[PDB]
């Protein structure tokens, strides 16, 4: 790649059919790279890959269902096929989030959010890491959550999850370091992608930023594209929040 692109560096984007990972996958796809990314919904995979393609993107994409040991490891033999072997980047985005206090999850509840939201990404930086390492020039980044360090209403599971990613992220850094991969985690805040308390709870999340806004889905992902080009060479084993100044604060 190109010190400020990502020309002919392969990516693998979990979650990209909407939100957030759309975002990374435009954002990856315009700066050069052939992204691979898939979701559990078969209609809007294919309705992404219209406007991907659209844009010119060099794209593609299956359904997958993350939950399953089977199809995370189906997918990387999937994508590790479609790239020679061959993986630059991974971005760990899939999770998913069970609005319920602590003391109310059931056994089913966590179960699951474990499974997505950790398990699933520890699982596919695993068996992406050969094709990493044969990439010579491999990256991972997860995606986290300013609730990952900081207490949200009913996401005290959801922030678990994402503080194991986090001190996941920073050991697979020093551990993969003689692969030459970098690992980092890009933590968004409220980013633009009801019920009266919990549009409240929105408000008190854009009130508690700088910018006293919520973010674009291409705002988190420049930061996501970055660390992958070469230029971020010497980053790695960092947790960078795109939030729009809502982590550094208390009293505002």
């Amino acid at each position: 790649a190109g010190r400020w692109n990502l020309e002919g560096c392969t990516a693998l984007v979990t979650g990209g059919s909407r939100g957030i990972g759309y975002g990374i996958v435009e954002e990856l796809a315009s700066l050069g790279a052939s992204v691979y990314t898939c979701s559990r919904n078969q209609k809007e995979l294919n309705d992404c890959l219209t406007q991907w393609r659209s844009k010119g993107f060099k794209v593609e994409a299956s359904v997958c269902d993350l939950s399953s040991r089977s199809e995370r490891q189906e997918l990387m033999n999937t994508v590790a096929n479609h790239f020679h072997g061959k993986l630059n980047i991974l971005v760990n985005n899939a999770g998913i989030v069970i609005y319920k206090e602590a003391k109310d999850y059931t056994v089913e509840d966590y179960s699951l959010i474990m499974s997505i939201n950790f398990e699933a990404a520890y699982h596919l930086s695993v068996l992406a890491h050969p094709f990493l390492k044969a990439s010579e020039r491999g990256n991972v980044v997860f995606i986290s959550s300013v609730s990952g360090a900081l207490a949200v209403p009913y996401e005290a599971v959801y922030g678990a999850t994402k503080g194991a990613m986090d001190q996941l992220t920073r050991c697979l850094a020093f551990e993969w370091a003689k692969d030459n991969i970098r690992v980092n985690g890009v933590g968004p805040g409220v980013i633009a992608t009801q019920d009266p308390e919990q549009k409240e709870n929105l408000n008190k999340l854009i009130d508690r930023c700088a910018l006293r806004r919520m973010g674009e889905p291409k705002e988190l992902a420049a930061m996501v594209a970055f660390l992958c080009f070469p230029a971020a060479s010497y980053v790695t084993g960092q947790i960078i929040y795109v939030d729009g100044g809502l982590m550094a604060n208390c009293g505002f």
